[PDB]
């Protein structure tokens, strides 16, 4: 109810398309004198909102928050994230963040997920492409509730129906399609790997279908050259086949902050 912001407050710059999605494109906005991201929803809507309304209660420095929505293809207002998504940023030929900085972003994602895990929310699509950065280089775990979409179709394979992020998905999800907090831990492992390779595509010489047999043979992603061993030991623990022996997010926050603390820059 309070989520519903009035139409005269929100401006939407349709020519400046900042993101692109399946359900709708993400246009630039200016709510009045603050900057915004306005996500459309062109192409179910009744069902999508009731799950989304719970988003407003959530607040945490490393989780994306809801500013509001405007009814009229209803528009979803979201805080403007200056430095874009995290997959685009670490690849960006401009900012050269250190190994420490990359481990810092990963630690920040651990805290966003620790929060959401404490609320019993399963993300289901945790990846560098679905995490944003603000002016202060704070990582915000996004793509959940009303912000939920596909923002880069290449990493989603098309019998089931709904398109799945196979290369980020854990072994039980690939076989069953049942997602959990311990499955989200697998995805986090893959995301950490992205940070240490600076946004390299996981499993470059592998088809979208073939990851289940690949993983079952006893294979994992290799250790990146500048990935410090302890972090590789963490990455491997996240891909433990028993979704039980995998580490909790509170343990991930604890262990990674220890690793982060051992660097200069
Ligand atoms: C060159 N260009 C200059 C402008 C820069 C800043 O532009 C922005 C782009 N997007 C936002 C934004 C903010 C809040 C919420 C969302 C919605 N949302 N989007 C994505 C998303 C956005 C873009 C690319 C990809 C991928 N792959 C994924 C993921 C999760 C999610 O929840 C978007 N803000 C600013 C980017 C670089
Ligand atoms: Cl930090």
């Amino acid at each position: 109810q309070h989520v519903v912001i009035g139409p005269s407050s929100l401006i939407v710059h349709f020519n400046e398309v900042i993101g692109r999605g399946h359900f709708g494109c993400v246009y630039h906005g200016t709510l009045l004198k603050i900057h915004c991201a306005v996500k459309s929803l062109n192409r179910e809507v009744s069902q999508f909102l009731t799950e989304g309304i719970i988003m407003k209660d959530f607040s945490h420095p490393n989780v994306l928050s809801l500013l509001g929505i405007c009814l009229r293809s209803p528009l979803v207002v979201l805080p403007y994230m200056k430095h874009g998504d995290l997959r685009n940023f670490i690849r960006n030929e401009t900012h050269n963040p250190t190994v420490k900085d990359l481990i810092g972003f990963g630690l920040q994602v651990a805290k966003g997920m620790k929060y959401l895990a404490s609320k019993k929310i399963v993300h289901r699509d945790l990846a560098a492409r679905n995490c944003m950065l603000d002016e202060k280089f704070t990582v915000k775990v996004a793509d959940f509730g009303l912000a939920r979409d596909m923002y880069d179709k290449e990493y989603y394979s098309v019998k089931t129906g709904a398109k799945l992020p196979v290369k980020w998905m854990a072994l039980e999800s690939l076989q069953t399609q049942k997602f959990t907090t311990k499955s989200d831990v697998w995805s986090f492992g893959v995301l950490l790997w992205e940070l240490m390779t600076r946004g390299a595509p996981p499993y470059p010489d592998v088809n979208t279908f073939d990851i289940t047999v690949y993983l079952l043979q006893g294979r994992r992603l290799l250790q990146p050259e500048y990935c410090p061993d302890p972090l590789y030991e963490v990455m491997l623990k996240c891909w433990h086949p028993k979704a039980e022996m995998r580490p909790s997010f509170s343990e991930l926050v604890s262990r990674i902050s220890a690793i982060f603390s051992t660097f200069i820059g």
